């Protein structure tokens, strides 16, 4: 679990992300699927995509991406408190989509690498860590809820 200070550290380096929300979200979104092509071969709608600057081009993608931190902001702003969230999205992530909890890591990867890689005055070691946890811990209840589907 976050400290107070933690929390506040998670949702000020957010106030960056919705300073511009699309950048962010195709920034991350092109991170994952370059870094880790297996990711973009789970997702029908985009897996035609095959430079990263056809990805860059894509105005789905960006607006996709736009949806993703959007929906990302609202359960870093619960503090913890998000388990009317863990249900829907573990239920559409492992049964609907069938993405792996290791892609949900890669995405946090991801997110933590666009975020230092916009915001280096911000986003030093100690907010980085903050927001490392708040990613994990979202991913941790996920992964009980993975479990609990005997997702494979
Ligand atoms: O791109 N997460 O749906
Ligand atoms: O679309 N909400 O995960
Ligand atoms: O995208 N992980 O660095
Ligand atoms: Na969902």
């Amino acid at each position: 679990g976050l400290s107070d200070g933690e929390w506040q550290q998670v949702l000020n380096v957010w106030g960056k992300v919705e300073a511009d929300i699309a950048g962010h979200g195709q920034e991350v979104l092109i991170r994952l699927f370059t870094g880790h092509p297996e990711t973009l071969e789970k997702f029908d709608k985009f897996k035609h995509l095959k430079t990263e600057a056809e990805m860059k081009a894509s105005e789905d993608l960006k607006k996709h991406g736009t949806v993703v931190l959007t929906a990302l902001g609202g359960i870093l702003k619960k503090k913890g408190h998000h388990e009317a969230e863990l249900k829907p999205l573990a239920q559409s992530h492992a049964t609907k989509h069938k993405i792996p909890i290791k892609y949900l890591e890669f995405i946090s990867d991801a997110i933590i690498h666009v975020l230092h890689s916009k915001h280096p005055g911000d986003f030093g070691a100690d907010a980085q860590g903050a927001m490392t946890k708040a990613l994990e811990l979202f991913r941790n209840d996920i992964a009980a809820k993975y479990k609990e589907l005997g997702f494979q």
